[PDB]
C-alpha cells in the first residue's frame, strides 16, 4: 500500500467536505430555487464519493489480489476491521449517490440531494478518520 | 414517434444549462482559479451539456446506423458525416465528449485551466449544435410525417 497515493485522496476528500460543510444550514425552499447551488453539492458529493471509491480499490487490490463492486468495497473494508462494519454498511450506499450523480440511473431528485448531503457530512469524516487511522499504523509500523 | 420528443427535451435542457454557463463568459482566469465553487459550478454545467448532446447524438444514429457501433467522439463526427452538423462544428465540438468522460472519472486529474478554456469553446460551439440539432429535428419529423 503506497500511503501518499490514498492520503492524497483522503486530503482531497477532506477539502470536499469543508466546502459541503458551507452549505449545511441552507433551507430546502433555497437549495430548490438556485440551480447553482445543487450543481455545486452534486458535483462535490460525485468527487468525495469517487475519491472514496478510488481509495478502497487501491487498498484492496493490495489486501484482496477477489473483484469487489462499488458498494461491496465498503463491506469488505469493513470486513478487515479497516472500516467499523457499522460505519462501512452506513456509507456502502454512496457509491449509488455516485453512479446516480454521473447519469447511470434516471433524473436526479434534488429533495434526495438535499438529505443526502447531511448524512456525507456525517460519514465521510468517520471514514476519512478510520482510513488515516489505518494509513498511521502502517507508517508507524515502517518507522 | 418518440425520437422527437427525446431530442426536444435534451435541447431544452441544454439551452438552459447554457444560459447559467453564460454568466461565466468574462470571468478572468485568475478569479477562476482563486474560486474552487466557480469551478464546481462550470464544471458540473459542462458535464451536464455535453452528456446530453451525447444522449442526443446515440438517438439520432441509432436511427442511421443499423447496429453499427461507435464511441462518444466518433458520433459528433459521424453526425457531420451525415451533414446534420456542419463538419467544422463537428470537430470542434467531438473533443468535448473527452470533456465529459474526465468530468465524470472516467480517467485522469482535472486541470483548471483546460476547463477554464472549455467554458469559452462550449459557448462558442453548443448554441450553433443547439441551432442545427433543432434544424435536423424538424426534418425527422417531416420524414416521420412523410413515411
Ligand atoms: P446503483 O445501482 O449502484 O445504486 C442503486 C441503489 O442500489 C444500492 N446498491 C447497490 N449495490 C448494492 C448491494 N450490493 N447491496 C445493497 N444495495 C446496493 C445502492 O446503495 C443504491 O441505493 P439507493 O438507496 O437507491 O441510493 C443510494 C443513495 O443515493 C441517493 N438517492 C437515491 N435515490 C435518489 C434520487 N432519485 N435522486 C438523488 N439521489 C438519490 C440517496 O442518498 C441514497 O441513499
Ligand atoms: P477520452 O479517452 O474520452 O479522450 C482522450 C482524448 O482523445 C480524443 N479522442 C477520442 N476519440 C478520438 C478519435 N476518434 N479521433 C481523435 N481523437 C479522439 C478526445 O477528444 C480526447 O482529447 P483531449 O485533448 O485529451 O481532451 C479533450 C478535451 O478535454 C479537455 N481536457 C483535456 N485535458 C483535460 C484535463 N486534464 N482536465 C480537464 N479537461 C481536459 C479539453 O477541453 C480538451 O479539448
Amino acid at each position: 500500500i503506497e500511503p501518499v497515493i490514498i492520503e492524497t485522496r483522503l486530503e482531497l476528500i477532506g477539502r470536499y467536505l469543508d466546502h459541503l460543510k458551507k452549505f449545511e444550514n441552507i433551507s430546502l425552499d433555497d437549495y430548490l430555487s438556485s440551480f447553482e447551488q445543487q450543481l455545486i453539492t452534486e458535483r462535490l458529493l460525485q468527487l468525495i464519493t469517487q475519491a472514496a471509491i478510488d481509495i478502497n480499490d487501491h487498498i484492496l487490490s493490495k489486501l484482496k489480489s477477489k473483484s469487489y463492486t462499488n458498494f461491496e468495497a465498503f463491506i469488505e473494508l469493513g470486513k478487515y476491521q479497516i472500516l467499523t462494519p457499522e460505519l462501512a454498511k452506513q456509507i456502502a450506499p454512496s457509491s449509488g449517490l455516485a453512479n446516480r450523480l454521473v447519469h447511470e440511473y434516471d433524473d436526479i431528485d434534488p429533495n434526495q440531494v438535499f438529505m443526502a448531503i447531511s448524512f456525507a457530512l456525517q460519514q465521510y469524516p468517520l471514514y476519512v478518520r478510520q482510513i488515516n487511522s489505518y494509513l498511521i499504523t502502517l507508517e508507524e509500523e515502517n518507522d
